[PDB]
């Protein structure tokens, strides 16, 4: 029993395969695993149109 999936971190998730983010550096829900899903800081730093 060690890192047995990682929990979402915008709905609290408990998935298998985590998404890692290489622009927040963060873990989310497949459901999430887009950047916009768990307002990637990268998103709201650049929203124009
Ligand atoms: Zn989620
Ligand atoms: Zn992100």
């Amino acid at each position: 029993m060690l890192d047995v999936g990682k929990h979402c971190a915008y709905c609290r998730q408990l998935d298998f395969l985590p998404f890692h983010c290489s622009f927040c550096n963060e873990d989310f829900c497949s459901n999430h695993r887009l950047k916009e899903d768990h307002h990637c800081r990268w998103l709201l730093e650049h929203e124009e149109v």
